[PDB]
RNA sequence: AAAAUCGUAAGAUGAAGUAUAGGGCCUGACACCUGCCCGGUGCUGGAAGGUUAAGAGGAGAUGUUAUCUUCGGAGAAGCAUU
């Protein structure tokens, strides 16, 4: 994490990530798939999910979220940067000959030989089921369904914690502060996710927002009453109660269905 | 199987992403700060008490008449309205 000197007004308060954990710059050719970006336009062509434009076309790296090769140790070969996510990748090479692109942890260096499966040790990098992760560990990449992949705690710097174990389910504290139950057969990876220094990055420039793929956002307050329910008015005016576009209140109104069939797994809300 | 957005649906964006992520709204680098009011209108939680829809339920009442009643009238069963 570097702090650029105030040479230019577009560089005064800019803070650049250090990328100190990255080793290799060239990716692996056999584990890359083509990907194109959309400006929010859906299949038919209508622009849904506005404010996303486009910039600096990227390539997709096939990340291995299942990690269903139990008993085969794999060595870390390189720690690389992925533009399609927030955390580093740290390519792995298995003992039999395969090469995968699992997501990296906080203390994963180049040279570590980590093993998967249930008979492994609770060390950083190793993946174990929740029936064998001992207790209160800072885990990540928690599976929500057995054999599907990684869902929870996948961004840079996140982690969860084990709480208890009752027969079939284990209580887990999601990064948001929500306490929820997850099957014991689900897998998870010990150790926090990488980067962890992403929240400290400042742009100091309107151009970086567009390098990342965003577009400027107009406030409905500076609009006409035909465009948004909050526009109009001689002079500078407010918009009454903030609505979204269809009269939906935008302050306190909860949008979670009170008849959600997955309500039998939530212990606290914190969202 | 996220919220949200387009459609009658199937489907699609969000996202081959996942809370250091994605939406809604206000202000607009930086320095010092950002006081009081929950009466009114919005939002969240509660639900002891009052009011309250459709749908169930059918006390009783009405119409007709087998029959009995010197006239008046009463009237079982069935069938319908309320």
């Amino acid at each position: 994490v570097r702090k650029l000197k105030p040479i230019t007004p577009g560089q005064r308060f800019r803070v650049v990530n250090g990328y100190d954990a990255i080793t290799t710059d060239k990716p692996e050719r056999s584990l890359i798939s083509p990907i194109k970006n959309s400006g929010g336009r859906n299949s038919q062509g209508k622009m849904t999910m506005r404010y996303t434009g486009g910039g600096h076309k990227q390539r997709y790296r096939i990340i291995d979220f299942k990690r269903t090769k139990d008993g085969i140790p794999a060595t870390v070969k390189s720690i690389e940067y992925d533009p399609n996510r927030t955390a580093f990748i740290a390519l792995l090479a298995y003992a039999d000959g395969e090469k995968t692109y699992i997501i990296a942890q906080n203390g994963l260096k180049v040279g570590q030989k980590l093993v998967s499966g249930p008979e492994s040790q609770p060390e950083i990098g190793n993946t174990l089921p929740l029936s064998r992760i001992p207790l209160g560990t800072v885990i990540s990449c928690i599976e929500l369904r057995p054999g599907q992949g990684a869902v929870i705690a996948r961004s840079a710097g996140t982690f969860a914690q084990l709480m208890a174990r009752d027969g079939k389910y284990a209580t887990i504290k999601m990064p948001s502060g929500e306490t929820r139950l997850i099957l014991l057969t689900c897998s998870a990876t010990i150790g926090e996710v990488s980067n962890s220094d992403h929240q400290l990055v400042v742009s100091g420039k309107a151009g970086r927002t567009r390098w990342l793929g965003r577009r400027p956002r107009t406030r409905p307050v500076a609009m006409n009453p035909v465009d948004h329910p909050m526009g109009g008015g001689e002079g500078r005016s407010s918009g009454g109660h903030p609505r979204s576009r269809n009269g939906l209140p935008a302050k306190g109104y909860r949008t979670r269905s009170k008849k959600n069939p997955s309500n039998k797994y939530i212990v606290e809300r914190r969202k």
